[PDB]
């Protein structure tokens, strides 16, 4: 039972197909067009069959060539509205037919953001994106909106001839509109089943650049160098997770480097990763998250999350993944490192939510929750700590890379619950079933706060971030002086951030030891987007004023929720900026994203 969506679920019928027709209108912020559903009964005797909606406008139902009966009923807040459609001609077990729904979205569809020219780089054109995960694929298209149905879909989508569209499928060509030369239609099929939540859109002025055989990154002219540096381990990162997950199926991998105000660091849509911007670091450094992106083409795209509740078998697995690439390209030391503060990112959540809130289960009961509400690392990294747990209890990671293996393979095109999981795990490993009995399972899975077991971590890359912090915490003022710019010689830019997660942790610190660390560290000049968040995090905390107009700047020139949501409730939690945080996002909240903006403004407690 998906308690996220209103649709009939995949007991009665499920879509196997939908051929989107569909025209984006710049001028009324709209997609108009048309959904034509293939359905197949899964039932005797199917009358009707109910979809989710979200602020679209149903213009009618066709099917065998006629208008037929629908119904809308009550808004469910953010679930939607669910649309009762009444078949003609009732339908036997497996009997297909095609339902095509005439619809048009609304301006404040929370899956988009329609972007004027100002708000983009080129200054000429405008440009829209969507994001469907985890439930907003009802507010772009009528559909059943749960992860347990997967489809292959077709698209033409109509845009002005000047502009480009993408999908989160393989490009099938362009022509110009015949109902309209100021126009071009664009193609595409998506010939692998998939959850709806995966489907994408964006539209644009778009260049290409090609950085592998199969790898072509996508963004507006003035950012397609600096992302084709940026993302250039990604052919060698396919190639590894190939080998560790099977054969990538999906024909192309492409990058799409949205504006700055995508919500998140990436998000897996088939074919077509989209990335934020805040990863352009110059240096390739925040590769990880290309790492993560790609691992879903096994876990999360291949093998899906039934409903939500399940989320974490999508996102442990894929940092598990992302994780055991980022030790094949640097070292089983960098993978421990990488562990570690993922863990430490994990105590963070905890912390913040408090040990016995609900969203820190690792399974969620999902009813009467916005999805976008409870989202937070547990899921991640309580989920990559278990693995990672039964990875050290099973004998290691090469003996834990095979059930990982099996487990895709297993469950390619599926959508599978926890149980599908422990079970499969139980099989694979009957020969250690006695260990198996050893795990805290209800622990593990159903009990909130930190995991009941920390794993066993390699310290080696994190002493030196450990010790610094420790340093800059156990300092009085006759100890500022001995700090040097040499102190950082011989750190990576992952081990300065760590050394400021150690920091962070332990925030506020005296004004006077920020002031000195900025002296000496110059932390001001950093770009590294990772790094400048949580110094300007560091900086508000411990009441700085001088961090007040670079910490406002970041939270609003990008939109990246990991760091926009947390910059703007430092600063309202500062008696000095609380004011210019409320009014800032008043003045901004508009021409935000409505999801970031729906946080944001919860966060803030505004409206
Ligand atoms: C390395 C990763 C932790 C990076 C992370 N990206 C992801 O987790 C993506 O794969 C997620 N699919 C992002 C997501 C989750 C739920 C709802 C909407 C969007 C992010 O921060 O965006
Ligand atoms: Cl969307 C989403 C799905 C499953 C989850 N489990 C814990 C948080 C959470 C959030
Ligand atoms: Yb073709
Ligand atoms: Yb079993
Ligand atoms: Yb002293
Ligand atoms: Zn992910």
């Amino acid at each position: 039972v998906d308690t996220c969506s209103l649709a009939s679920p995949a007991s009665v019928c499920r879509t196997k197909h939908l051929h989107l027709r569909c025209s984006v209108d710049f001028t009324r912020r709209t997609l108009t067009g048309t959904a034509a559903l293939t359905v197949q009964s899964q039932e005797d005797n199917l009358r009707s069959l109910v979809l989710d909606t979200k602020d679209l406008t149903i213009e009618k139902v066709v099917i065998n060539g006629q208008e037929v009966k629908y119904a809308l009923g009550e808004r469910q807040s953010y679930k939607g509205s669910p649309m009762e459609i009444s078949l003609p001609i009732a339908l036997s077990k497996n009997q297909e037919i095609v339902i095509e729904i005439s619809f048009e979205t609304s301006p404040k569809s929370s899956a988009l953001q329609w972007l004027t020219p100002e708000q983009t780089s080129g200054k000429e054109h405008p440009y829209l994106f969507s994001q469907c995960q985890a439930i907003h694929c009802r507010a772009i298209l009528p559909c059943q909106d749960t992860p347990s149905v997967k489809l292959t879909y077709t698209a033409e989508v109509s845009v002005p001839k000047e502009l480009v569209a993408l999908m989160s499928a393989i490009r099938d060509g362009e022509t110009p509109d015949p109902e309209d030369p100021s126009r071009k239609i664009y193609k595409f099929i998506q010939k692998v089943p998939i959850p709806c939540y995966l489907i994408a859109l964006v539209v644009g002025a778009l260049e290409s650049r090609q950085i592998g055989p199969r790898t072509l990154v996508w963004s507006e002219k003035e950012q397609v160098e600096k992302s084709a540096y940026e993302f250039s381990e990604t052919e060698s990162m396919l190639k590894i997770a190939e080998d560790l997950g099977g054969p990538y199926v999906w024909g192309q991998y492409d990058l799409l480097v949205l504006p700055p105000s995508f919500p998140y660091g990436g998000m897996e849509n088939p074919c077509l990763t989209f990335v934020t911007p805040t990863l352009l670091a110059g240096d390739k450094s925040l590769s990880n998250v290309i790492a993560h992106e790609i691992s879903h083409s096994w876990t999360g795209n291949l093998v899906t999350n039934k409903t939500w509740d399940h989320f974490w078998l999508n996102e442990g697995h894929t940092v598990y993944l992302e994780r055991h690439i980022c030790g094949r390209l640097f070292g089983e030391k960098f993978r421990h490192f990488n562990a570690l503060g993922g863990w430490g990112e994990l105590q963070n959540s905890v912390k913040t939510f408090g040990e016995t809130h609900p969203f820190t289960k690792l399974v969620v009961d999902l009813t009467d929750i916005d999805p976008d509400v409870a989202y937070s690392s547990v899921p991640y990294e309580k989920g990559f700590a278990l693995l990672f747990y039964l990875e050290q209890l099973l004998g290691g990671p090469e003996i834990f890379l095979g059930f990982l293996k099996a487990y895709v393979e297993k469950f390619s095109y599926k959508s599978i619950t926890t149980d599908d999981w422990k079970d499969f795990l139980y099989s694979y490993f009957k020969d250690k079933v006695d260990v198996l009995n050893q795990v805290d399972w209800n622990a593990w899975l159903y009990s909130p706060g930190l995991p009941p077991i920390k794993p066993n971590y390699d310290m080696t890359l994190t002493n030196a971030c450990i010790a610094l912090s420790q340093r800059w915490i156990t300092a009085k003022e006759d100890d500022l002086n001995s700090f040097n710019a040499t102190d950082l010689k011989d750190l990576s830019s992952h081990q300065l951030n760590e050394f400021l997660a150690q920091t962070l942790q332990r925030a506020p610190l005296p004004l006077g030891h920020i002031k000195r660390m900025q002296e000496v560290y110059n932390f001001n000049a950093i770009n590294n987007s990772e790094i400048r968040f949580r110094w300007l995090r560091l900086c508000i905390q411990s009441k700085w004023e001088d961090a007040i107009p670079l910490a406002l700047k970041m939270a609003t020139e990008q939109g990246r929720m990991k760091f926009t949501r947390p910059l703007f409730k430092d600063l309202a939690a500062f008696d000095k900026s609380h004011d210019q945080a409320v009014r800032t996002y008043q003045e901004h909240k508009a021409s935000m994203h409505p999801v970031t903006a729906m946080l944001v403004g919860k966060d803030l407690k505004v409206d």
